[PDB]
């Protein structure tokens, strides 16, 4: 401390500075999943409702049978679809003994509690962009995985990759069904997909013989009138996913049978301060469509 | 008009197709607008991606940016139909009239 | 400085003996920064006969 | 980050290295739309021709 160089008066040994007792706080995601989505209050632990299906035609008369004279087709004899709302649940706990604050400085008491938060947040947040299906329900990504929804390719895997406008049209293409009319979607972007985004040369170029003026005051987050959400979520550049699009209109509303409650125990325990935290909120969709997930593959 | 396209497969929807339509049509069947236009959702899509005169940037339109393209594609509005069948030999557009 | 992330994990979903199923978590152990300083100087020199 | 120029002569430095040079930093980065920009006397009189 003191030494390097201590020459030639005072050179005593090392600790001898003052040290400062404030913390600083680098990077954070920004939470864009987590209070997105429509919150569904209910009592029980699952929940059931039934929806209708389509189409139910009517055949036309063969242009002489007209009379009695049966014949004339029938509509749909079995329907109403039943659809089921499963919910899901997890738990937190953290525990702290005096052995490791009075030896310290007083001060770990409400930081514990902040961090513990922040990790549940963290980890919800990457559950319902990215899950798999047991103990823990399927995530945003994969979601485009079991209804056909995905394309094969759009960028070429980091030879020469751009991730030009058309792009978003292609993918609108292959979504197709069934309202090309905007109602409200949700798109999610890469964190590299979005700084590439800006190399562009198409459609929002560095030129006013493509766009007018919407940049303002310099090459911000503005996409097919829409603006775009990024995210830092997404697996590094490989085979997967870079680009996220959603519908918004009925549909990703999660169930909620509380909100956080975060408590403590210590009797009759031993010694010991410990804290708990509960959750049972999950991410379900009503009818599979209005999903798509680009991907980006090879080339 | 056979044929300007090929089912996707090189070459996609062009907005010249519309002045060929409308040259064929009914010789003096025009006087403006007043003319009703039915397109396929799926041509509604791959003319999205223009590259054409009627674009959400600025090339040739009315400013529309806001919203996600407008009833202007030569004077004629534009009527959204999901109902055509497979993509090969068929119909995608239907330009037909209603002062007679 | 406070460190990084920091998951937890969702349940066996039958379970219910408590069995508390978090993993565990890492309390508070964290890591300190420190700065350094160094010193510049100049020193330069004019005689009586100029 | 390489290549954009090579030694200036008949490939100089436009704007559009300052798009593919900040794919790992600033705007968004950690969460700021931020930066300050330095260019070097010489570079400044090549950014003219673009």
């Amino acid at each position: 401390a003191v030494n390097q160089s201590s020459s030639v008066e005072v050179s005593s040994e090392s600790y001898e500075t003052i040290f400062s007792q404030r913390i600083i706080r680098d990077l954070q995601k920004e939470l864009v999943v987590g209070a997105l989505f429509e919150e569904l209050p209910m009592s029980s632990k699952i929940l059931t409702m039934l929806v209708e299906p389509d189409a139910g035609k009517a055949t036309w008369v063969a242009a002489s049978t007209y009379g009695t004279d049966t014949t004339t087709g029938e509509e749909v004899k079995g329907a109403l679809k039943e659809i089921h709302f499963s919910t899901y649940k997890l738990a937190a706990k953290s525990f702290i003994t005096d052995e490791t604050e009075e030896d310290a400085i007083f001060s770990l008491l409400p930081l514990l509690r902040k961090r513990l938060i922040e990790a549940h947040a963290v980890s919800i947040e990457e559950a319902f962009m990215t899950g798999d299906g047991s103990g823990k329900p399927k995530g945003l990504l994969t979601l485009a995985s079991e209804d056909s929804a995905k394309v094969v390719t759009e960028a070429k895997a980091d030879g020469s990759v751009l991730v030009t406008a058309k792009t978003i049209s292609k993918l609108r293409r292959k979504l197709g069904r069934h309202g090309l009319k905007l109602s409200k979607l949700v798109l999610i972007v890469s964190m590299d997909a979005y700084y590439d985004l800006l190399e562009d040369e198409e459609w929002q170029d560095v030129a006013q013989v493509g766009n007018d003026s919407v940049k303002l005051q310099g090459q911000v987050g503005r996409i097919y009138g829409l603006p775009v959400v990024v995210s830092e979520y997404f697996p590094a550049k490989a085979n997967s996913a870079e680009f996220a699009v959603i519908v918004y209109k009925d549909n990703f509303v999660m169930p909620r049978q509380r909100a956080v409650t975060v408590e403590r125990e210590r009797q009759a325990g031993k010694q010991r301060d410990a804290y708990y935290v509960t959750q049972r909120v999950n991410l379900q969709r009503y009818f599979a469509n209005g999903v798509v997930s680009g991907t980006y593959a090879a080339s």
